[PDB]
């Protein structure tokens, strides 16, 4: 009935001049729009799915059985003094990230996430002398006596695969949100990209509806989506919008 999507960065990347951003915070966001449109020209020209299937699930580009929002950053890569860098989120970011999971009809995540305002909530590979060096901050550690990082690389693995739960477990940094959204802004990568291990994810919500018989074809096409490769946004031919895509069917 839901299908979560992850995208991770390979490569520097420009969705589409300044990129595109959600109002109320500044966060980077890719909309719902454009992944759609990345999604089934690779179906169609990569995957090579009939015409018909994939107008029957996505519907022609103007009707469709499924619906892909926008893409929002739940890791934001960060030069870190130890561990050279760092995955970093926030607050905020996390618990978005919870409730759209309920959205998906995801309970399992609901793991108790502190406000923090002067601490961050860091692995140890990148701390030092109880602090973590997010390029020119300092900012003070504070101690994971809820077992919050183990339960967010928990969640990353159940979300995206266990690769990509190996890849940001040892760099995780919960930071004040405020920080997180002023790194964000100013520490993109500079025409303005977003900086390659980015994680973005996505929801894939079905309509209620759709038919079984309209389950099954929505789960073969889906799922050749799975660890693959997409390219999004501009400056394709200077090997620029490359990501790893992600497709987990919830339960």
């Amino acid at each position: 009935k839901a299908y979560l999507v992850g995208l991770y960065t390979l490569t520097p990347t420009h969705p589409g001049q300044p990129i595109q951003r959600e109002r109320h915070t500044g966060f980077p966001v890719i909309w719902g729009q454009s992944l759609k449109g990345v999604l089934r020209s690779y179906l169609k020209l990569v995957e090579k799915v009939d015409e018909e299937k994939i107008n029957k699930i996505f519907g022609p580009p103007t009707a469709g059985l499924i619906s892909v929002g926008d893409a929002k950053i739940l890791f934001f890569p960060v030069r870190s003094l130890k561990g050279v860098y760092a995955y970093v989120t926030s607050p905020l970011v996390l618990n978005r990230f919870k409730r759209d999971l309920e959205l998906a009809g995801v309970k399992n995540f609901q793991t108790e996430i502190p406000e923090l305002t002067d601490t961050a909530i860091a692995s140890e590979e990148i701390t030092v002398d109880n602090k973590v060096i997010l390029e020119e901050f300092a900012i003070l550690i504070q101690k994971d006596d809820k077992g919050i990082l183990e339960s967010v690389v928990k969640a990353i693995e159940q979300a995206f695969g266990n690769e990509m739960a190996e890849k940001i477990k040892g760099r995780i940094a919960i930071i004040p949100d405020d920080v997180f959204r002023d790194l964000v802004e100013l520490s993109t990568e500079i025409e303005e990209y977003i900086p390659s291990d980015t994680l973005f994810y996505s929801l894939i919500l079905v309509t209620p509806r759709a038919k079984d018989n309209d389950m099954a074809l929505i789960k073969e096409v889906l799922g050749k989506i799975n660890g693959k490769y997409l390219q999004i946004g501009g400056n394709e031919t200077v090997g620029k919008g490359f990501v790893k895509v992600t497709l987990k069917e919830v339960t």
